[PDB]
């Protein structure tokens, strides 16, 4: 027999993602690079592996949309809500949606896609918001201007509580 | 940090359920009997008790729907998906939906509602699918043609690991 897990998490280490469509604001290559980096933030500290699919059904379906876009959480035009993602689960579970009424960027001019994606994929993997003001899962966007991203310890502790550390070296 | 905590089991032993609507395939009486029997499967071997409400909110809301039916886990017409249920908890937790594009029956002509409900209620109570091919929670529908239902030992051990014996 089998009982459900105590927390909302993926029961496999190999996860797939698919970029279903693209924002006007950035090149396909910029978007792919931002999401690739965002996944590596989490894979670096767990045993999770992320592989991109070009079509079909992926564990984490990523899309850009506006207003009503196929769930219970319509976006709201420019400003306000920027993106959301669903916790691990069947169907839409894991999916990440970005509001294409916002301005997305590879830099600091608008919302940096890498940073927002890194946060949202935390949700896709089973992290909720943190109360630690220095955490990536702290629900307020910031951009620090420095050149090297480091996943804050609170997020490391949270994600490893779910999946373990993978290779610690 | 925060994770999304799952409710492994219901915190109370007395649960309510409501049959929100009814399939065209069976009489109201047959549907009521099927669900009552499906709950009895699990109450017979645990301290769980189930009481039916006729209106308002209940712990387990039971309904029949087709295609997109209000939770964005759409059914797919005849065949394929037959039903699904949400794990224990508040809100949608515990609820069970049956695909009304399937033919439901009190006998063998189609899918036996009692059997599929008994399986789905196992999910509503916190059981996942079993790997034991003989278990009720094994993810393949069967119908043995026998008149008496017996909960397989794997499901008995599973449900009791959560709620204990009766
Ligand atoms: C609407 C959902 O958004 C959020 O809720 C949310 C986003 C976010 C981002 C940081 C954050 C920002 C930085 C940072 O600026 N790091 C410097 C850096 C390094 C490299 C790059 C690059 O390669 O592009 C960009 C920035 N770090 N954190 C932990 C912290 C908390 C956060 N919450
Ligand atoms: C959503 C898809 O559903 C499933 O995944 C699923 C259904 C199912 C049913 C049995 C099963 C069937 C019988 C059986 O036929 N029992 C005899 C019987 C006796 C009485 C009645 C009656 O009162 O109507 C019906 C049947 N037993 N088991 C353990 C075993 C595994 C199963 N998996
Ligand atoms: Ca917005
Ligand atoms: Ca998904
Ligand atoms: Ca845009
Ligand atoms: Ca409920
Ligand atoms: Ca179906
Ligand atoms: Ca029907
Ligand atoms: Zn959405
Ligand atoms: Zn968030
Ligand atoms: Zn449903
Ligand atoms: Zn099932």
């Amino acid at each position: 027999y089998n009982v459900f897990p105590r927390t909302l998490k993926w029961s496999k280490m190999n996860l797939t993602y698919r970029i279903v469509n693209y924002t006007p604001d950035m090149t396909h290559s910029e978007v792919e690079k931002a999401f690739k980096k965002a996944f590596k933030v989490w894979s670096d500290v767990t045993p999770l592996n992320f592989t991109r699919l070009h079509d079909g059904i992926a564990d984490i379906m990523i899309s850009f949309g506006i207003k009503e876009h196929g769930d219970f959480y319509p976006f709201d035009g420019p400003s306000g809500l920027l993106a959301h993602a669903f916790p691990p689960g069947p169907n839409y579970g894991g999916d990440a949606h970005f509001d294409d009424d916002e301005t997305w960027t590879s830099s600091s001019k608008g919302y940096n896609l890498f940073l927002v994606a890194a946060h949202e994929f935390g949700h896709s993997l089973g992290l909720d918001h943190s109360k630690d003001p220095g955490a990536l899962m702290f629900p307020i966007y910031t951009y620090t201007g420095k050149s090297h991203f480091m996943l804050p310890d609170d997020d490391v502790q949270g994600i490893q509580s779910l999946y373990g550390p993978g290779d610690e070296d």
